[PDB]
């Protein structure tokens, strides 16, 4: 409703899970051409995102330390796969809204700073899909933020969510494909969530 | 590239599947506004949707005929779930771009054919994730066009393709669940892909 700067970050890295994994600059460039022509609600509208209160539990520091294990601290602004120019810990939108550009450069607690606003919609994507679990859901936040809002509502791993906690455990392992592919980052990363999973 | 009505109807399709299952009006009036606004390749391209000449096969009439099956006959134009005004086989789009609206009607070789460009985005995708699999994959089109590309691209199923293709017909009974509930239709259509998945 009240749009705010913060939010452009958070509907990029919503879309960029819902996008299965990559932003192309194609959709940067696209949804930035609609934010000014349109407006933020007009953007967030068309993807599906809906912008979040929620008091069941934060990502504590140590869920934001395996996430950022997995975006990988880039001091200064590199080209990403997809073209996105990119910084920090996978920060390709500041909270102020300004794009990542060449030549930007950083500290880590810069960066870990732009990293808990990109991720701000994680919490709320995992309060309305779940039981309190505790603060062990740092490996779900870790696992939402990677695999997106569609997937976690469609996932094996939900059901036995809501009880067999143990399965879902073993569920972190399957989520390893990607484009029919193995990917070791994936099993290296779901390896991470599945013990973090484990306290 | 060259805009063409015909596709609003496919990038709709193509989010309706990415937005797991169905659109909002929010999502079509915001689109639509987009369209107007930036053009078709500005809404496509925001959403991830390369618009597609794939020699490879095309959905045969009995594909179409369990598409159908699913999807619901409506001869008259009636609000859906997500208030979105929808006619025939799930049409929200008719070929020429314009809006299915209050008051439209249909027969079954109408809505057949609407349907038809409704999916045309199908074998395209099922294309470049995908060894030619004769016309046994009518059951893997109306799986993908339920389930959405990325979707596709990310799932064990597909692994088991490129060669296992008896876990493959197991791995349409697993996609049962929305919301962590498990669902009768989704199992009665998993279960009918499932069994035409076997000629």
């Amino acid at each position: 409703s009240v749009d705010n700067a913060e939010q452009i970050a958070q509907a990029y890295s919503w879309l960029r899970a819902m996008s299965g994994g990559k932003l192309t600059q194609e959709q940067v460039t696209a949804g930035d051409s609609i934010i000014a022509m349109n407006g933020l609600k007009t953007f967030a509208q068309v993807i599906g995102y809906k912008m979040s209160v929620t008091g069941f539990r934060d990502i504590s520091e140590n869920g934001y330390k395996l996430i950022k294990s997995f975006e990988g601290f880039e001091p200064k602004a590199y080209q990403d796969t997809g073209g996105v120019w990119t910084i920090g810990y996978g920060t390709i939108k500041y909270p102020n809204g300004t794009r990542v550009k060449k030549g930007d450069m950083c500290t880590m607690a810069e960066a870990e700073e732009w990293l808990k606003n990109d991720c701000a919609w994680v919490d709320a994507c995992l309060d309305k899909y779940l039981q309190p679990t505790q603060n062990q859901f740092d490996a779900l936040a870790s696992f939402v933020y990677n695999v997106g809002e569609t997937a976690f509502s469609k996932s094996t791993m939900l059901k036995s969510l809501n009880g067999n906690f143990a399965g879902a455990a073993n569920q972190f392992d399957k989520w390893v494909y990607d484009n029919g592919k193995l990917i070791k980052g994936l099993v290296n990363r779901r390896a991470a969530e599945k013990k973090l999973f484990l306290s």
